[PDB]
RNA sequence: CCCCUUCGUCUAGAGGCCCAGGACACCGCCCUUUCACGGCGGUAACAGGGGUUCGAAUCCCCUAGGGG
């Protein structure tokens, strides 16, 4: 039994059900998330008798990084060991925050034509321990919490590998952990949670925790957004948008407005055209706006709005009087920009054959 | 027998620099451009009780909880 599959709720549990008091549970996930501690033989303020009852019957596993990679930007990569398979991790320091980009599932279940993460195709999702276990493994090796001194992460991005609402059951808790005051006691506005539109999902959320939202949109209609992300066939732009404004109407995470992921891909969806239209889609939505240069990827039939286009797109919304902010790329150098995720999946669904 | 207990969390504190300061969280406002969620602001604690002293978070006692 592993104590980085347990959220604060069921480590009380589990303490209970050792005979022992819950602010036991408060301990050791303040050694466990704000010292990275993996040893119970260190928790110098747990008596000696309970400190060994622990080491018997439970433990803290998290999944072994086995590769990285340092960017020119600064920019970490981890690749994490999730049994033969792999997923990965990103860092990414700006001067006054530390970011982390963490995998979801190994693989994707969607079939975006524009990400690499799709290519690879699906195996599993990832259980709780090998979500926040990318948190707990990047926040050692950074240089840990009362350890440095410092937080070494500041926001988190549910932004890696898969789609975060094809996992609830593991993201959600984990997610818990990270909010935690006993865990790594991150804000609301500070986690931002980007799904593709799996919008009874998000209904689900929205019952579960409140947490920042981006939606990864990237067309301007229905016609476009069925080519390049494909659940838009099951759940179309106008179903997406009420299902978010429903989030929003009960979030303290996203202050009125919810992100607008929309990646820019030359030619076919990135004119000026396409920003009128957008804005006026977006009308009745409560947002700002992301844009997010195409990073490549072995294979694809795309290439990256010049920045000409991409100026002239971030105008035309502009006067609209959309906040909208061009994503600076990060991590391009080693495959750990948005998008360039493969990992190492073993496919499970033939993506290859079909 | 000895040591520890200050906002949600981590802490600042040595008889007056403290009706308790900071960071983060939380909450609020704003985002018509700081964004791989941004800017500003605000609420919030001396474990409980009794003493010593002009004055106690700080010194003494008792209690509860925790460690050796
Ligand atoms: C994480 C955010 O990045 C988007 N995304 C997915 N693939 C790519 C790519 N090759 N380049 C840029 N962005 C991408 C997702 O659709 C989501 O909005
Ligand atoms: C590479 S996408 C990561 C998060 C989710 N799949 C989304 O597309 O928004
Ligand atoms: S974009 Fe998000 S959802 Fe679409 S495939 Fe890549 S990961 Fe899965
Ligand atoms: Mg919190
Ligand atoms: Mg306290
Ligand atoms: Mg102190
Ligand atoms: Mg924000």
């Amino acid at each position: 039994i592993n104590l980085l599959d347990l959220n604060r709720q069921q480590m009380r549990e589990f303490f209970k059900d050792l005979g022992e008091k819950p602010f036991r549970a408060d301990q050791v996930m303040k050694w466990m998330y704000h010292y990275c501690c993996d040893n119970f033989d260190e928790m110098t303020d747990i008596n000696k008798v309970l400190r060994g009852k622990l080491k018997e019957v439970a433990e803290i596993r998290a999944p072994e990084v086995v590769e990285e990679q340092r960017s020119s930007d600064g920019t970490i990569k981890w690749a994490i060991a999730v049994g033969d398979q792999r997923v990965e991790t990103v860092y990414i320091p700006e001067d006054d925050r530390a970011t982390l980009a963490v995998s979801s599932q190994v693989g994707c279940a969607l079939e975006c034509k524009f990400c690499s993460t799709a290519q690879q195709g699906f195996n599993r999702n990832l259980r709780v321990s090998e979500i926040i276990g990318q948190v707990w493994r990047a926040a050692k090796i950074v240089g840990a919490a009362k350890v440095t001194g410092q937080r070494p992460i500041t926001n988190v991005v549910m932004m890696g590998m898969g789609e975060p609402l094809l996992n609830l059951n593991n993201v959600v808790p984990a997610m818990e952990i990270m909010l935690d005051d006993f865990g790594f006691g991150l804000s609301k506005r500070r986690v931002t949670l980007s799904t593709s539109g799996v919008v009874p999902a998000l209904d689900k959320l929205g019952d579960m925790i409140d947490v920042a939202l981006a939606i990864s949109l990237h067309a301007p209609n229905d016609e476009i957004r069925d080519e390049i992300v494909p659940i838009n066939k099951k759940y179309n732009i106008e179903t997406f948008l009420a299902a978010v404004r429903r989030y929003l109407e009960k979030s303290n995470a996203n202050q009125g407005r919810v992100t607008i992921e929309y990646v820019m891909l030359d030619h076919v969806n990135d004119g000026t055209e396409h920003a009128h239209q957008l804005a006026e889609l977006l009308k009745d939505t409560p947002c700002k706006i992301n844009l997010i240069p195409w990073n490549p990827f072995p294979g694809a039939p795309y290439g990256r709005s010049s920045n000409s286009r991409i100026d002239r797109f971030s105008k035309v919304l502009m006067s609209y009087g959309f906040t909208t902010i061009v994503r600076k790329t990060r991590g391009d150098d080693i495959d750990a920009a948005c998008g360039q995720l493969a990992g190492d999946v073993i496919d499970r669904t033939k993506r290859t054959l079909r």
